[PDB]
């Protein structure tokens, strides 16, 4: 079992498929001894289905507050509500149906109901019946319950795939890591997960068949194996590996205070990227010089409903002031691509990663760029922030986006509301238009940070989220590196710099590469700092700089780490 | 009713409307005199299937041969396959299913037994069954199927899409044009109907549901407009506005045999893309002085079966000599974006336009890439042929394609089989990747067509099938013409030439530009030759390049619109 390493670390564990076990409806009418079986069967799984509301209930009285109790708690009203052991009941008795047939349709039937309606409510309500329809009847049908938020044990999720929505929510006291059938490398879920310091391997083509609830796991994360239901012998091995990947950190953890400078004096800024106030800790631990990419999608994602002015403004004001002195690039919001906001309700796509995503849905519906806008400058009070756009391919939407920027501002003047004035707008860089016009950009921003993950997808038309085609995706080309050196050159010939927040800037193999190139800036995930510090203070500028330049004019990908790999081996 | 015009023309007609229904199962127990009914629905449903079936089992032994008649003759065999006729009844009669429910679950049956069994030929005679399962059950829920093939009247299609696929089994006798929802101007969807003289109007909001069966409509594709129902002197004013459309034509046409050469002296090759044989009579008819694509995924899609090195020889043969003295580009084969061949029965992807299409199959399946090929070369010996190659992205491709060209050769060689031994090849640049490695590329290979639909669609990320952002869909940014420029000059720099199929060849408005910067070669629709050739015989070349050179420098598109506006306003 073998695919795509994800998020590093090894995982020892349980299998948890998330694979939910199909609903399926026994449709054979019943005969009248059974009419008090069935009855009992309904009340049963009722009371079960109950059972693990109230079980969610108290945990939402908790780690969620007293409100998110309420909304629960309707749920249980729901669910208890005596129309349906009326309906239900009076199913099985008059017509003899299946206790889950009759929950199937007398669930149908409140729901559709409710919809019928021309109220935004009563559809909310559907959907919760809907929702709680399924727990009733995965256990009246004596199907498994998989409970993301509230998984009980310590365990390694197993699935076809994982949505960052989902990745988002995972209980990380409980889930030890993840493998998947598909996904890439460089999906927003792997990306994730490496920030949630959560071992994932993803492009595995079949585990989902491979392996099967509670097998045990040994999630190789660093060797890019799992192993099923393992020998003692083969685990003890794995812990020796265990082992040896902690004395690692251990001496790696020596580079903490260093700063990221060349060994001919050339500094650059080593950031991490975030998603959440809590990926700070992450950030701190691995000598974090500030953060260079806040996913803010992350927080729209960790929620349930489109979060406001003021609730961003709290969560961009957490995350300044946990940042002490240090800066932070808030991008505005990027969903749209593999990032389902689900709650929202958009439209599907052809090509997610070709639609409607980001700075497009913004631009469609100010109401939500002027929220975010507004919150992140009212936050700009408490912290040295920049701002960046996701998904820039024009000067014009760099333009428009900067009018907006002004009218908010003197808005927030206006109700005497404070924010640095001094703001550094940047834009992110990460399609083969932005790369393209990037000698103007440079000029109607502040800073770039180039997406290598975004950029790579549409330079090589590879959607990065397709295992079948992931060995095109080649951020290594002479296609990308070429982009981003034009990029990074475009940039410092208007007295601007360029961050990487991609995956490429935690990458090894890119260090010398980026380092030679004249990147200003390396956001990464929180884990890959170290490692990453390690290159730059073991590298000379001059040198990389010679090297990235032949390097670049190769043709192929292998003539090209070719000449790294000399230069690597001439060096050591 | 207006949206984006997408193949020009007037037509006069009752609206045909496609209806997307989906089948919906009722797995509800039916009740016992329902009994004699549901059996009986099932076997008329099925007759109906079996009639329907029957036409085009018969459509298949005229337009292709016994061979391609006996695929359907099995079809049916499967379909009256007293096997599943038994099944489903049993299930009808003792289980108390309806005839759909039965029918679907049969189905299922058989096509996964044929699965269990690890035979590629039985694994097709299992979607044959699926396919078939469809058809019965379409006909068992009394839901109506419109063979796009046997159109009985003069129709205005009406559909929420169109699948390329579709658009190739249009009756081009009765259908006069058509009208989605959904779709883009540079959908290739849209791009056949070019080639067909079809008028369509794609991207509105909902015409399905604006327009009845059996409207009669005004589609006019020239001024986007669809007049539902129009009134009296409204059939009029459309009727002499068709009058000027086709006295349009005939001024056109005085420029058939004129060649494509500006005022100063300055000459480029203008042909036409085509699909079909049948292409070639609307290229002479306009004009064209070659090929300059032939997609040949649309000869794919013009059979219900992949077609053997033997048809597409055959195939190729015939345009090489349908097209006499003149030169055809035949581009293997591009199937996987917007363009399916259901016969293929691949998975589906998260981004069909990001994902594992043209040569990604072909390189995935040698049997593809190689019957192709040979079929090519051994097609040369009988008219000039070049190759050329879509999707593009690395040296590395080339070089492997080249190399598998090679081996083809020889073993034509071996078999006593002429090609031409001159034979050029090329590839498409319409991808970012190959733009950005033009240089590298053009050492490697003969020619360059630069595919502006893809290139648009990577470079700006936006899908071409996606109407929710086609206002960004813009071939003539900075960004995409930079790149055209720069793809160019690679060729020239290698003393290779560059000619274009994107739409953009054929776009009035780029072929000062195209022209100034250096094209070699346009290649459009047919109906779009005599338009550009006007412009470009009306053009001085020296101006052009000037104004070329402007554009080139603007970081807005309206900036470079105004450009070529007041060279109109001053130069012709
Ligand atoms: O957003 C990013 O970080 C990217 O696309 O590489
Ligand atoms: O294939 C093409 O011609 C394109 O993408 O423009
Ligand atoms: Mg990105
Ligand atoms: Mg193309």
């Amino acid at each position: 079992i073998s695919g795509i390493l994800a998020s590093p670390g090894i995982a020892f564990g349980k299998a948890l498929l998330l694979k939910e076990d199909e609903i399926v409806i026994d449709r054979k009418k019943i005969s009248a001894d059974q009419v008090d079986q069935e009855v009992e069967r309904f009340l049963s799984g009722r009371a079960k289905a109950s059972a693990q509301l109230e079980t969610i209930k108290t945990k939402a009285g908790e780690t969620f507050g007293e409100e998110k109790e309420a909304i629960f708690e309707g749920h249980i009203m729901l669910l208890e509500d005596e129309e349906l052991e009326q309906e239900i009941i009076a199913l099985i008795k008059d017509k003899h149906m299946t206790a889950d047939a009759a929950a199937h349709e007398v669930i149908e039937g409140q729901a559709s109901a409710l919809e019928e309606l021309d109220d935004e409510y009563l559809k909310e309500r559907a959907a919760d019946v809907r929702d709680i329809g399924k727990r009733l009847l995965r256990n009246i049908l004596g199907l498994k319950i998989i409970d993301l938020s509230a998984i009980q044990d310590e365990v390694i999720l197993v699935a076809a795939d994982l949505t960052p929505s989902e990745t988002a929510q995972l209980n990380l006291k409980k889930v030890l890591g993840f493998i998947t059938d598909a996904g890439g490398r460089t999906s927003h879920t792997s990306i994730m997960a490496r920030s949630l310091e959560l071992p994932a391997i993803v492009g595995t083509g079949s585990v989902t068949s491979q392996v099967k609830n509670d097998d045990y796991l040994i999630l190789d994360a660093v060797n890019n194996q799992v192993y099923v239901n393992p020998t003692n012998e083969v685990i003890d091995k794995m812990r020796a590996v265990q082992e040896q990947v902690a004395s690692e950190k251990a001496e790696l953890a020596k580079l903490k205070d260093l700063p990221a400078i060349t060994l001919d004096g050339h500094q650059v800024e080593v950031c991490a990227n975030i998603g959440t106030v809590r990926d700070v800790e992450g950030a701190e631990r691995n000598g974090a010089e500030g953060v260079g990419l806040y996913r803010t999608e992350f927080l729209f994602m960790d929620r349930d409903a489109l979060p406001t002015e003021e609730e961003q403004f709290a969560a961009y004001k957490a995350v300044a002031e946990a940042c002490g002195s240090q800066a932070v690039i808030v991008r505005t919001m990027d969903i749209g691509g593999d990032k389902e906001l689900p709650y929202m309700n958009f439209p599907k796509e052809e090509n997610p990663f070709l639609g409607w995503r980001a700075i497009r849905i913004a631009m469609d519906r100010r109401e939500i760029l002027r929220d975010q806008l507004r919150a992140i400058l009212r936050a700009s009070a408490f912290g040295k922030l920049r701002i960046m756009f996701p998904m820039i391919i024009s000067v014009e939407e760099v333009r428009a986006l900067r009018k907006e920027i002004e009218i908010y501002k003197q808005e927030l003047r206006d109700e005497g509301k404070a924010f640095d004035e001094s703001i550094e707008i940047g834009v992110m860089v990460e399609t083969p238009a932005a790369a393209t016009i990037a000698r103007h950009l440079a000029k109607e921003v502040d800073f770039f940070s180039i997406g290598t993950n975004d950029l790579t997808q549409y330079t090589l038309a590879v959607d990065r989220g397709n295992d079948m085609i992931s060995h095109l995706y080649q951020p290594m080309s002479p296609s990308v590196l070429n982009l981003i050196k034009q990029v990074i050159d475009a940039s410092h010939a208007e007295g601007k710099w360029t961050g990487m927040c991609g995956e490429l800037a935690g990458d090894e193999r890119a260090t010398l590469l980026l380092l030679g190139m004249g990147l200003d800036e390396f956001s990464m995930s929180a884990i890959s700092i170290p490692r990453i510090k390690k290159i730059i203070r073991n590298t000379n500028f001059e040198d990389a700089k010679v090297l990235a330049e032949q390097a670049l004019a190769q043709p192929t990908t292998d003539e090209l780490m070719t000449l790294v790999n000399k230069f690597i081996e001439e060096k050591t």
